[PDB]
């Protein structure tokens, strides 16, 4: 429902200060909106920097922090270098789903695994069951999250499985279209896709989690093409 902004692009050189910006169409970026920031390198490589306004992910290089400004959350890179060249996306929850903002290009002058297919083809009608087969962290410890981008279009949260009690939650949206569940003894997690239409043509991802500490890993996206 909520409307997430961000700048379109920003420009910076090496060894200086950029900051980019998250804004809420409901109002004040709060804590409880629990603003996480991810990082898009080409070929599909996100990766997550802050998470929970100000915690940054651990292995994240001590240049990248996060906090809120005015009424707006944003990402501080102090001594950017030229490998921050990327498309920073920052996420807000709102009581029961999270929003994605548009993203940020910004322009630099000068272990866990999530192994995902890489495409999907299927005629408009058919089912279909998307894996994220996971390794190098203990599976059952972390949810699971989905998303999916349409071209041209954003990124938007499909919904959760946490593995251990195997509770679901899910975006009104995609309610009765996605049915998420797990097989613990592969690490594996499954997103069911019902009654395909070519408006369900899209990449998803999924993306590790947990309680208070969203979208830290990525998978690299199953490009799915629904056609006849």
């Amino acid at each position: 429902q909520a409307v997430v902004t961000q700048e379109s692009a920003l420009t910076t050189s090496p060894g200086e200060t950029v900051t980019l910006t998250c804004r809420s169409s409901t109002g004040a970026v709060t804590t409880s909106n629990y603003v996480n920031w991810v990082q898009e390198k080409p070929d599909h490589l996100f990766t997550g920097l802050v998470y929970s306004t100000n915690s940054r992910v651990p292995g994240v290089p001590a240049r990248f922090s996060g906090s809120l400004i005015g009424d707006k959350a944003a990402l501080t890179i102090t001594g950017a270098q030229a490998e921050d060249e990327a498309i920073y996306f920052c996420t807000l929850w709102y009581s029961n789903h999270w929003v994605f903002g548009g993203g940020t290009k910004l322009t630099v002058l000068g272990q866990v695994q999530l192994q995902q297919p890489g495409a999907e083809l299927v005629k408009p009608g058919a089912s279909v069951k998307l894996s994220c087969k996971t390794s190098g962290y203990t599976f059952p410890y972390y949810w699971m999250h989905w998303v999916n981008q349409r071209p041209g279009r954003g990124l938007e949260w499909i919904g959760r499985i946490d593995p251990n009690g195997g509770g679901t939650r899910y975006s009104e949206k995609f309610k009765s279209k996605a049915t998420l569940t797990v097989d613990k003894p592969s690490n594996t997690a499954y997103m069911q896709l019902s009654s395909l239409t070519s408006e369900d043509s899209a990449v998803y991802y999924c993306a590790r989690g947990k309680l208070g500490q969203h979208f830290d890993y990525w998978g690299q996206g199953t490009a799915l093409t629904v056609s006849s």
